[PDB]
């Protein structure tokens, strides 16, 4: 259906865009909305309702550049702001060499139900927080998964 | 009224971002479509279809990205496309030493009524295409007073 390629066409946007940055070492910090509005948080970040390319989220975290620090959220299949606030984590069962990054990604997770790709500006790893969880040292494949089963 | 203070605010992220880029000598093709419908070019590019800001602007032009090589095209208060093919001009009125950057502002702004304003990435100078002429070395002020009067 029209629905299922355009899914599908961002899944793959945003893979490639995360092979990109993991083989270079980019940090980057992508939360997807889904159920729980996250309005307030996208209220602290740049404005963009732009479409979603592999390109313009490489573009978004090139570091030392106005977009790249805070968080990319997405929202109903577009780019809603880029350099958004996430709420920092508190748990103690984060890697203790992850740093803030990581810790916004699993911070937003705790309270709400969406779905945060990071890459690790020190190894290139790519991560997933969900439900309060980060999930490490992802392949391809499993980032693939993930996204699909979301 | 609001489609005058959007003109505004949008106009102060176009100097804005050029500023930017013209200090850190960031080459950078910005084309601004007016009345003449830039549709066949806009096509040509990567869609964005975005808000504008001047953090995206400088973010796209940055070198050696995915969005960097080509022109941006902006349709009233939108980034529309990044990374777009603009026709070369032919015209002996472009400085011999400028490059592809500035022979494309001045090609489409012979076909059509859009502005188009070019940072050197060898300079940092400023200069704007507009029906087939290229004006070069413009100061903060006079790209402004330029892009007031465009709208
Ligand atoms: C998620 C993902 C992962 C990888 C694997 N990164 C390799 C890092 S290494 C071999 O040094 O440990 C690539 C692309 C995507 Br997309
Ligand atoms: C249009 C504009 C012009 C200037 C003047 N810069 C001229 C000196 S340079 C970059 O060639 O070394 C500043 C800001 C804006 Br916005
Ligand atoms: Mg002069």
């Amino acid at each position: 259906t029209p629905v299922e390629e355009a899914q599908q066409k961002t899944i793959e946007a945003i893979t490639k865009a995360i092979n990109y940055m993991a083989k270079r070492r980019i940090g980057a910090l992508l939360t997807i909305e889904r159920d729980t509005g996250m309005g307030d948080y996208i209220e602290t970040g740049i404005p963009l309702n732009a479409k979603v390319s592999s390109e313009l989220l490489i573009n978004i975290f090139i570091p030392n550049t106005p977009l790249h620090d805070g968080a990319v959220i997405m929202k109903n299949n577009e780019i809603a702001a880029a350099a958004c606030y996430l709420p920092l984590s508190e748990s103690p069962f984060i890697s203790k060499e992850l740093g803030t990054r990581h810790r916004a990604a699993v911070g937003i997770s705790e309270v709400t139900d969406s779905l945060t790709i990071i890459v690790s500006e020190e190894t290139g790893g790519v991560s997933v927080a969900k439900n309060g969880d980060l999930h490490r040292e992802l392949t391809e494949e499993a980032l693939k998964e993930m996204l699909e089963a979301e």
